[PDB]
């Protein structure tokens, strides 16, 4: 069912800071290489009053590139589908909460996102609100199974303005809607970068390419 | 370089852990460019430890990292003047651990000398930590990062445990230079520590480490 080449087609509705919006995203990828691009567009609540930065990893696990040697959790869900859920803890107190149920249309050759974003404690004067974020760093997340689900940490890193740095802890649990072949513990390599965009950041195109390995050390 | 192609480390390490005092002593080597080290540690108070010896082998050497030219060695670099570190350890139980150090060298005997401070606090009595259920760490990427002209650092340290499953623990460190190096820009280590050998109740044991860093592989656009 998953094709070398396949569509995206993303709706999400958030709350950021008590300001409600609606993102629309349509894209395509190469789902065995681990690339895949989209281009959003706030289709409610635009111009958003705060970094879109913290919204682009919630905007797609079938398109990581894995080993023969490690089970894709990801790709093994559908055609049945998968949810993801995601806690987003910030240096600075604030907190953003994401969540997804990915289905597929196998007559279009493209997978159905439907997400949920809220944003809360966002200090007025912190990098997300002041809009001094240029873009996240690449980063490398840890996965291992927890009761049948697929969970993940990731020191999710952005790059400020003017240079330094500002982490936030993303705690995800993976979960497949039907029983899949389970990996053992891995990491996934992860690049998200936001290329283009309109002055407001009402519309914008993203890509990321993303690759499972267990670590390149020897025992 | 004040820095040799294999050197010498010695410890020194004093701890309280669940209200109980202990002291180990390490004395190891390794070759600093390869990021490969092993250190031989004797608990010479406090043993037998009443908890998992797992949470204090990532607290046994900066000096050994391997890195390519590219990437700056924060560690080496401190050197001869000595470096130290801070970090803290956040179970999913609760529980918490501080350690931190201090890193200098003895340049006649070609061996760093670190002195190592360790505290653990609300660890639950059922929890893999008291119960001795760790079975070992799972090897770790680690992101660093300069903030204030030091190097931090973020690594979701996971335990496996005996009979299956795991355990993040939630190491935050900063590596503290004496004096100002050429910092690293943004970039990961990769790390695989080992407990490869001990006597019955663990008062002494052997560990050993292999640490890359690295840039992410990805091609950027």
């Amino acid at each position: 069912v998953i094709k070398q080449v396949m569509k995206t087609k993303l709706h999400l509705e958030g709350t950021v800071n008590g300001h409600d919006f609606t993102i629309e995203g349509k894209g395509e990828g190469k789902p065995y290489e681990g690339l895949q691009h989209m281009k959003m567009t706030v289709t409610k609540g635009a111009p958003l009053p705060f970094s879109v930065h913290i919204l682009t990893p919630s905007h797609s696990k079938p398109f990581n590139k894995y080993p023969a040697d490690i089970p894709d959790y990801h790709k093994q869900s559908f055609p049945e589908g998968m949810s993801w859920e995601r806690s987003m803890i910030f240096e600075d107190g604030g907190v953003c909460t994401a969540s997804n149920h990915s289905s597929i249309n196998l007559q279009e050759n493209c997978f159905i996102y439907d997400v949920k974003f809220h944003g809360v404690n966002l200090p007025p004067d912190g990098p997300v609100m002041q809009k001094t974020i240029a873009g996240w760093e690449p980063s490398v997340e840890t996965l291992y199974v927890r009761d049948g689900m697929l969970k993940s940490d990731t020191a999710m890193v952005f790059k400020l303005k003017g240079g330094g740095h500002h982490r936030v802890d993303f705690k995800t649990t993976y979960k497949a809607k039907k029983p899949v072949k389970l990996p053992e513990f891995h990491f996934v390599e992860h690049r998200l970068e936001l290329t283009k965009h309109d002055k407001d950041f009402t519309t914008w195109d993203q890509q990321e390419a993303a690759e499972g390995h267990f670590s390149p050390l020897p025992k």
